């Protein structure tokens, strides 16, 4: 039964590319990572850094989570990410996404032993 940490990796890690490959990046990735299985997940972010670098964020700048919990952390450096956002025209099961590359600080929630990312909270 997929752990929270594995789920974070599936939903949010893509070290294989350095930045939104193409205009159809999100279309392919949202599907291949099984984020369009039961619905069109409206919004999702992929991080293009090493797993080590992203895991390291859990020991970086402690900030409040959007839900009010205290276990969020913001990266000291900007990281290469891609946001995926469902287009107005998107209709399940043909989930359509706008692919946007950027370089931003990430905020993740971390839990467990080992203390690792289990939720992507925001980019800033
Ligand atoms: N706010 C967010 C929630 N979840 C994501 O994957 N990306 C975001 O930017």
């Amino acid at each position: 039964k997929e752990t929270a940490a594995a789920k974070f990796e599936r939903q949010h890690m893509d070290s294989s590319t350095s930045a939104a490959s193409s205009s159809n990046y999100c279309n392919q990735m949202m599907k291949s990572r099984n984020l369009t299985k039961d619905r069109c997940k409206p919004v999702n972010t992929f991080v293009h850094e090493s797993l080590a670098d992203v895991q390291a964020v859990c020991s970086q700048k402690n900030v409040a989570c959007k839900n009010g919990q205290t276990n969020c952390y913001q990266s000291y450096s900007t990281m290469s990410i891609t946001d995926c956002r469902e287009t107005g025209s998107s209709k399940y099961p043909n989930c359509a996404y706008k692919t946007t590359q950027a370089n931003k600080h990430i905020i993740v929630a971390c839990e467990g032993n080992p203390y690792v990312p289990v939720h992507f909270d925001a980019s800033v």
